[PDB]
């Protein structure tokens, strides 16, 4: 599917809500606790990645194809929300534009 | 016409072929020398200019218009010679594509 | 086709005769200079390559096939000029003669 094959990829990150039981009975019972307190959690996360990239030195005279926004006036600007507030990717973008000698 | 107005622009550069006279007469004559040796000169020149330029920091989410080569298959590649060997600029290019807040 | 595949092969070497124009007209004209002075150049070149090579240690008793000149008396000696002065390679020579265990 494309990507970077890794022998030792980034570690999976796993999270759970610690179970909190409801009020137990007064007489002891050895069965598992069936009923818990309904709860959920929320928060924020962050991801910071350092990318390495290769400079482009090419002596071709004439100009090259590059990625540009569409030239039509549209009802909704590209890669932007609509009236209802929904974000929309208008099309996929590949990374291959600049050329290189074979 | 657009450009950089300068109080002290780059100096003009002026060049001439030094005149070489033809064979003078043996008897002295005080008039100007009318006839010279026909000659011309040629060589190479170079111009090296150091340009300063302003970085672009803009936080707009969506992509921008950029200059790209035309998308049609053409008989002659753009900004390139033809069969006869003549270099051709296909169109003018202005410098204003990226946007900026007013 | 056989050879040594290289990521960074020996650099191409490119050479040109610098164009020298013919006598220009006296009235200025902005068109390209059509006519030049016909000329060509010549000289000598040299190439010095350092080759690394592998010694042969083999304990096989009996003798091996080796490349030898043909045994017939011929009108023209092999790998040599003819009467008219033309150099002639009589046949191709591969590098595989000595044997090695598999």
């Amino acid at each position: 599917m494309g990507g970077f094959g890794l022998k030792n990829p980034p570690p999976q990150i796993l999270i759970k809500n610690t179970p909190v039981p409801a009020d137990p009975p007064t007489q002891f019972s050895s069965q598992k606790i069936n009923s818990f307190i309904t709860q959920y959690s929320t928060g924020q996360m962050t991801v910071e990645i350092e990318w390495e990239l290769r400079k482009e030195n090419s002596k071709r005279w004439n100009p090259e194809i590059q990625y540009t926004a569409n030239f039509n006036n549209s009802a909704n600007a590209q890669f932007s929300v609509n009236n209802n507030g929904l974000y929309i990717e208008d099309r996929t973008i590949g990374t291959r534009y600049l050329t290189h000698t074979l």
